[PDB]
């Protein structure tokens, strides 16, 4: 089933944040990554964002399965735990090493106030 073929691209992007949520925050990551980098053909590299996480060698293989699927290379990275499970500025370090600028466009959405981040600086 490696390097087949299969048909089921789908996503939804607008002004309004659509995928708003704790865990799968707003399309500024998610929404953007997942149908922006999905048109990806080369330029931006569908694997581009997860090669530089590595979070498995084995990982690539998958990639190039879910990318007519609605991408695989961020997608599948990010749905690997949950639905995201990451943070705007997380990927936002690793948006920038691959020079991703309508990445860079949308990550505005997610917001600069009244965000759902913690300092994590307190012990006890």
């Amino acid at each position: 089933s490696e390097f087949g073929s299969m048909a089921g691209n789908c996503g939804a992007r607008g002004a309004l944040s659509a995928h708003t949520l704790l865990f799968d925050l707003p399309p500024a990551l998610l929404g953007e990554l997942c149908a922006v980098l999905d048109s990806c053909d080369g330029a931006l590299g569908w694997r581009g964002l997860a090669e530089r996480l590595s979070s498995s060698w084995l990982d690539v293989d998958h990639i190039e399965k879910e990318v007519d699927q609605g991408k695989s290379g961020t997608r599948e990275l990010l749905w690997s735990w949950a639905q995201k499970n990451k943070t705007i500025g997380d990927l936002l370090q690793v948006l920038q090493e691959m020079g991703h600028r309508r990445a860079i466009h949308l990550i505005t959405n997610y917001g600069a106030v009244l965000s759902p981040s913690e300092k994590s600086y307190q012990e006890g």
